[PDB]
């Protein structure tokens, strides 16, 4: 099995900024960072292969957010510049090896706790 652990969630004034790391415990061949708003279907923010250059990222965060990896280290971040409240939500790290375009990852992380908010 392969398992995996988020970090670095909470609260953060609206046009702040966060970054999330997500440890994974061994190689897969990719990986990605996925949210769920309050009663909302689970969305892809972003993707990563391990191996290739290929990212993909969600409209709305399109250039606001950047996905990156450490290899080394086993770890993908996603640094989210320019947060807005739409973008509170549980998020969740996931991999697996399965093919990079396939709908279902096989392991999730914990998931944690964004909140955005303008006051
Ligand atoms: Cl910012
Ligand atoms: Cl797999
Ligand atoms: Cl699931
Ligand atoms: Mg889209």
């Amino acid at each position: 099995q392969v398992q995996l652990q988020e970090s670095g969630g909470g609260s953060v004034q609206a046009g702040g900024s966060l970054r999330l790391s997500c440890a994974v415990s061994e190689n897969t061949g990719r990986m990605g960072w996925f949210r769920q708003a309050p009663g909302k279907e689970r969305e892809k923010v972003a993707i990563i292969t391990r191996l290739g250059g290929y990212t993909s990222y969600a409209g709305p965060v399109k250039g606001r957010f950047t996905i990156s990896q450490d290899n080394a280290k086993n770890t993908v971040y996603l640094l989210m510049n320019s947060l807005k409240p739409e973008d509170t939500a549980i998020y969740y790290c996931a991999a697996d090896s399965r093919p990079i375009y396939s709908g279902t990852w096989r392991y999730w992380g914990q998931g944690t706790q964004v909140t955005v908010s303008s006051a």
